[PDB]
């Protein structure tokens, strides 16, 4: 068993990115307790796991638990697969329901009878607790570090531009699609998108109208080391035309804020001719568009739509479509 403690920002975007995740890693998710997830899946898994971008960490479940007493006595029972010294790190969730003070120590005390030493300061493997309804332990199997993350923002990028998402949904725009082989971004701006992709190893596709931009994601990409790109100067009404016997995996955009609805009209129509049957389109609208309709107009099921406030005058939704 796995678990996944997932942000709490943006958290049915967030559980459905590791649903696609799991989907690609043939798992799925067997419950929820606050933000953590019980997950019904094995190492074929980890590889698309660790390409969550909404995620806090994941491991693996070893003892579930309905007191402080049942956790100690089925960690008893348990291998512990500790790699060096170990540390017991508890996640006091806020609907947490047991007196978890000391469990660090008492947890610890278990897992040294069974060889393995304590390091508090420096460990090696850091064993788990989380305390929710029910009480959780296991082993860390990878940290995402926000820092990484805010370490990729717009202004410490070569080339600034102050538009983007933030890596964090970027990435799990990417992941929403569950593109594996490569993304088509057409409204691609300084690259936002792309970055993440092609941090993800996917191959990727970009279009601007402006000759600046094109320019500047490619400066912007070669900077994160991301080689297989294809960036193009033109109209993301006419993909067709940009790429002419083509058919994408997916496609993942941030479209800027012709009039507005027309370009949002004739671009849901365009990328929906050069989607794969099968694929996926994650895109962001403001709310005053009414994406989900015009989307199934064109003939997009409609698989996800989550509502995020901009700034004081601006609101949207990022969508997940599917041809």
């Amino acid at each position: 068993m796995l678990y996944v403690e997932i942000l709490g920002n943006l958290p049915e975007m967030a559980r459905d990115e590791v649903k696609a995740m799991l989907e690609l890693g043939g798992g799925e998710i067997i419950g929820q307790d606050y933000l953590f997830l019980k997950v019904d899946a094995g190492e074929k898994a980890f590889p698309f796991l660790d390409r969550l971008g909404l995620a806090h960490e994941y491991g693996l479940l070893l003892v579930e638990a309905d007191s402080v007493e049942e956790l100690l006595q089925k960690a008893g029972e348990v291998e512990w697969p500790i790699k060096g010294a170990f540390k017991v790190d508890t996640e006091t969730m806020a609907n947490c329901r047991h007196d978890v003070l000391d469990l660090p120590r008492k947890l610890g005390a278990v897992i040294h009878a069974q060889g393995f030493r304590v390091n508090l300061s420096k460990p090696d493997t850091v064993v788990r607790v989380y305390c929710g309804e029910r009480l959780y332990a296991g082993i860390r199997l990878r940290y995402f570090d926000p820092k990484d993350f805010e370490k990729r923002k717009a202004h410490h990028r070569p080339f600034f531009r102050p538009i983007s998402l933030h890596p964090r949904v970027s990435r799990a725009l990417v992941n929403l699609t569950k593109a594996t082989r490569e993304i088509l971004d057409p409204f691609m701006g300084a690259g936002g998108i792309l970055i993440e992709a092609g941090l993800l190893g996917l191959r990727v596709y970009g279009v601007d109208i402006r000759p600046e931009m094109v320019e500047g994601a490619e400066t912007n990409l070669k900077h994160y080391g991301v080689r297989d790109y294809t960036l193009k100067l033109g109209d993301a009404t006419r993909l067709e035309d940009l790429f002419p016997d083509k058919k994408f995996e997916a496609v993942a955009t941030d479209p800027p804020y012709r009039k507005r609805d027309e370009l949002y009209r004739k671009a849901l129509r365009s990328i929906y001719n050069v989607l794969e049957d099968g694929g996926r389109l994650a895109i962001a609208f403001p709310t005053d568009f009414n994406g989900k309709a015009e989307a199934e107009a064109v003939g997009f099921r409609t698989l996800g739509r989550y509502y995020q406030r901009v700034h004081k005058s601006l609101e949207r939704y990022f969508y997940v479509f599917e041809k």
